[PDB]
């Protein structure tokens, strides 16, 4: 009945993260850990924050009831376990690298980068400069 | 790993929530229907609106993954019963709380949340016969 873009509140869309090629992301394993080593006390503050905050906080949370779901099968039973890495991993993979991104970098520069990489990892490599372009706050 | 309470931001918590019985839910299928009826165009709005939009926004795409999942599976009966049994309460819980608090008021919630579940645990034969009331006055 509805469709809700997670990214169309943030300046941005499903589409244009799926522009960016499934491998340019870190894990999920290093996501959650980075989330964690970088803004734990205000992931887990009671203050809004910001708006990435909230979203970020439901993501995390949404993750933990995939895998309890997953782990749940595997004590109660393989090929399933397999599906969330191909289906859902890319999905979350793309929304925590996105919040994250935008608290470190800063959202408006997430946007840039996000066309700037997906144009040039679509140049074929003999065209294109050694090295991607770079994501920083400076 | 982090310890995260999806309703500590929002001036509550998930003992509270647990408070109120599994039984005084609406179901999924209700909770989905009333915010689209409500809120479709606040949701799929491209402003903020309140963290409170934002925090639905998650819960409801999250609800559709766990689904397509539980689809998946059964396309590849006890594995579509539990999600019905344990994470369903929990975006139930999710999903009413976010809705609620747009309808009626945050702060009004909260002191609905203790008010039900104080009364729905006094025993029937001392207890008014009808439970205290949400609104908006
Ligand atoms: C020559 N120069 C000038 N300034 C800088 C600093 O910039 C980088 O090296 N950027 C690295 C660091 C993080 C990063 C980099 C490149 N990309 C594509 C990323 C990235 O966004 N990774 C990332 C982002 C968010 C995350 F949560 C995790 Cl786990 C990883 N170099
Ligand atoms: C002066 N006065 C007398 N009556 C009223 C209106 O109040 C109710 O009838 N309350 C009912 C209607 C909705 C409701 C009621 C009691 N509870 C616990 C709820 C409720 O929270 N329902 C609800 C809330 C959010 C939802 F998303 C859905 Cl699907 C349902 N005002």
């Amino acid at each position: 009945s509805m469709d809700i873009d997670p990214y169309k509140e943030f300046g941005a869309t499903v589409e244009l993260l799926s522009f960016l090629p499934s491998d340019f992301f870190p894990s999920v394993r290093d996501l959650l850990d980075t989330a964690a080593a970088l803004y734990r006390d205000a992931l887990e503050s009671p203050e809004h924050c910001s708006p990435h905050h909230t979203a970020l906080r439901q993501a995390i949370l949404c993750w933990g009831d995939l895998m309890t779901l997953a782990t749940w099968v595997g004590t109660n039973l393989d090929l399933v376990v397999s599906y969330v890495n191909t289906n859902v991993g890319l999905k979350f993979r793309q929304l925590l690298w996105f919040h994250i991104s935008c608290l470190t970098f800063g959202r408006e520069t997430v946007l840039e980068y996000l066309v700037s990489f997906g144009v040039w990892i679509r140049t074929p490599p003999a065209a294109r400069p050694p090295n991607a372009p770079i994501l920083s706050t400076l």
